[PDB]
């Protein structure tokens, strides 16, 4: 009943996190590392709700930002600053400012260009890491190769030595390291991270920041935390600190998306489930194509096919495609799983529509608004006429 506990009370599109699924997933990854010296911390791209990073922090989390605009959600989470860790491929001298006046001073640099205007600032107590791109077997993660070949992060691993031959002496703590997103096998985190360790252990560097990229199971896949702690884990025991930088795998299966059915639209064949937030809500599934399941609250069968989509006048606008499910009806509720990672702060106001509320069920089983609904006045809140 929780979930349409929600919906009478707060309507849809709605967001609704469980803050029993937060604490559980983030005590998952730090147990992963027991022995490690372990600074973990959440990437505020997934989820940037200062009350879900507050829980996080509450778990011992540091936070991985990249704009202005993140570092304020960790400052209205209450981080500390000693906690943050800065990264970003287009830093300008303005945020670097602003950064050090409010006491960052954990920097994974992306490039040479940067690190120079890093020394024309010349900050005090700054530890500096390098975001490197190892290369990693082209013939089988084909995928996680090329886009750490061709993407615009970091340098390549191989460049390494030319970056420290102009900024050695630079308080240069460590390598940084993120290989990609929604990954699910352990052997490209052992591949790049062997190379990035030994890398390492040629310049003696005592702390590493080896990112993040779990992926979870949307459709069946799981990534094998055994497996995990077993091979990769034991590399990084000797550092003095390591940094993981986790966003998906702790937020994500935290969220539901509810969605009410307006109508139910036959054609023949097919059947569309008419819901009343569609790409402007959750842009996953029309931008990369990801696989949410959906369910519908209080009801189980398979006795309709049906497309689930959303009511703006786009092509793509599609929730869920070809799923089995009883026999919608327009005012039942559609649940999407695995929606609290780059689902809210995806959300926009094309076709003139309205941001989605979120709420956070809590432990103590209290239902909180944490995130009002926009309404229409909002959507024009910054025009001047
Ligand atoms: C540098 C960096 N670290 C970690 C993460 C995210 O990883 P995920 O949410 O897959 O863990 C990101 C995501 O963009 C990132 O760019």
């Amino acid at each position: 009943d929780i979930l349409r506990k929600v919906a009478e009370i707060h309507g849809t599109p709605t967001y609704v996190y469980f803050e029993e699924t937060l604490r559980k997933r983030s005590r998952l990854v730090k147990e992963v590392f027991e022995g490690v010296n372990l600074l973990p911390t959440f990437a505020v791209k997934a989820n940037n709700n200062p009350v879900l990073l507050k829980i996080l922090r509450e778990e011992g989390f540091g936070m991985d930002v990249v704009t202005k605009g993140e570092l304020l959600a960790a400052k209205l989470a209450g981080v500390p600053s000693h906690t943050v860790v800065w990264n970003g491929n287009g830093k300008s001298r303005d945020q670097m400012e602003h950064f050090l006046r409010e006491d960052v001073r954990i920097v994974n640099v992306d490039s040479f260009e940067e690190m120079e205007i890093w020394r024309e600032l010349n900050p005090e107590g700054v530890e500096y890491f390098i975001r490197v791109n190892p290369e990693v077997d082209a013939k089988t993660h084909p995928h996680i190769s090329t886009g750490l070949k061709k993407h615009k992060f970091g340098i390549p691993l191989e460049d390494l030595d030319s970056f420290m031959e102009r900024f050695r002496s630079m308080n240069i703590r460590g390598l940084h390291v993120h290989i990609g997103s929604q990954i699910t096998r352990v052997e490209p985190f052992v591949e790049a991270f062997s190379k990035v360790v030994r890398a390492s252990e040629r310049y003696g560097f005592e702390e590493i920041n080896i990112g993040g990229g779990w992926g979870i199971n949307y459709s069946g896949e799981e990534l094998d935390l055994s497996s995990y702690r077993e091979k990769v884990v034991p590399d990084l025991k000797r550092f003095k600190r390591v940094i993981v930088e986790i966003g998906r795998y702790i937020v994500a299966p935290s969220g539901y998306l509810l969605l009410r059915v307006v109508l139910v639209k036959r054609r023949h064949n097919k059947a569309f489930v008419v819901v009343d937030g569609g790409m402007n809500v959750l842009i996953r599934p029309a931008l990369y194509s990801a696989y949410h399941r959906i369910f519908v609250l209080g009801k189980q069968g398979k006795e309709m096919r049906a497309d689930v989509v959303g009511p703006l006048c786009e092509s793509g606008d599609v929730i869920a495609y070809d799923r089995e499910l009883p026999e919608v009806e327009p005012g039942d509720i559609i649940a999407v799983e695995n929606a609290g990672a780059y689902g809210y702060t995806m959300s926009n106001n094309y076709n003139s529509t309205t941001r989605p509320a979120e709420v956070l069920v809590r432990e103590n089983g209290r239902i909180s608004l944490i995130r009002r609904r926009e309404t229409e006045m909002d959507i024009f809140k910054d025009v001047v006429m």
